[PDB]
């Protein structure tokens, strides 16, 4: 094994005004002004429930461990941590918050293009911690981040794993789970892929729930008998089709990210013949030197 020689950005609690709470873990929007520099940069700054917790301290270092090894354009990195009484998290701020939240807000608003490209942009981002032999273990739409509407990111490294991988229990999601992860807890890049799966769907359903109103206990059984979640309408059977290759028994005759770019890429220089949706073709505050993280580069 290559040696992670990432940095890990350690900034003082001076450095950022948080600005307005985003959540409740509690999670701020702020600016993060690094010192002399005459940059401001939008940051989402996550801390714990409660300090003095050995258990939760350990969870959020070993999230920014992960995040602090990743430099991908549709993946979200880590600025630095925040060693005060609570630990703070400090990452890019996704201004437009969960790709979930945004379908179902702007379902009358979303066409073929931005479908299709967030599925490749996706793709590409877990097709880079397939390259860093990483497994993310909850790949959903509610863990993928609107930066603009041209432009998601893949978040959420509570499960994240370095390299099969065998767990051992906690509340995780069944909905988004290959079988070979819900039977025996084994979980892949290719585990990963049937969770693509499903994150394409909930996408092409406009945010829908799998499985809606079924118990995970049915879920193991339901998938063993041969059955999958339905052809979403604006569906064509080739974007059907590929997300049902991602929910195969046999993990390996799943697709690959690197194949699944590919695919919807190709369609995506096409997509008003892949996906059929009514009326396809019709679809700050006084601060001067602010800059996106992803134009901030530091050696
Ligand atoms: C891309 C880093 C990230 O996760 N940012 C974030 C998290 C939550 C809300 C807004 N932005």
């Amino acid at each position: 094994e290559a040696p992670n020689q990432a940095l890990l950005r350690i900034l003082k609690e001076t450095e950022f005004k948080k600005i307005k709470v985003l959540g409740s873990g509690t999670v701020y929007k702020g600016l993060w002004i690094p010192e002399g520099e005459k940059v401001k940069i939008p940051v989402a700054i996550k801390e714990l429930r409660e300090a003095t917790s050995p258990k939760a301290n350990k969870e959020i270092l070993d999230e920014a461990y992960v995040m602090a090894s990743v430099d991908n354009p549709h993946v979200c990195r880590l600025l630095g941590i925040c060693l005060t009484s609570t630990v703070q998290l400090i990452t890019q701020l996704m201004p437009f918050g969960c790709l979930l939240d945004y379908v179902r807000e702007h379902k009358d608003n979303i066409g073929s293009q931005y479908l299709l490209n967030w599925c490749v942009q996706i793709a590409k981002g877990m097709n880079y911690l397939e390259d860093r032999r990483l497994v993310h273990r909850d790949l959903a739409a509610r863990n993928v981040l609107v930066k603009t509407p041209q432009h998601v990111k893949i978040t959420d490294f509570g499960l994240a794993k370095l390299l099969e991988y065998h767990a051992e229990g906690g509340k995780v999601p069944i909905k988004w789970m290959a079988l070979e992860s819900i039977l025996h807890r084994i979980y892949t890049h290719q585990s990963d892929v049937w969770s693509y799966g499903v994150t394409v769907w909930e996408l092409m359903t406009f945010g829908s729930k799998p499985y809606d109103g079924i118990p995970a206990s049915e879920i193991s059984s339901i998938l063993e008998k041969g059955e999958r979640l339905p052809q979403p309408p604006i569906c064509t059977i080739d974007v059907y089709m590929i997300m049902v290759k991602c929910w195969m028994i046999d993990a390996d005759s799943r697709p690959k990210f690197r194949e699944l770019i590919i695919e919807f890429s190709k369609m995506a220089r096409d997509p008003q013949r892949y996906l059929v949706i009514q009326g396809d073709e019709r679809m700050e505050e006084d601060m001067d030197d602010v800059v996106d993280a992803d134009e901030y580069l530091i050696p």
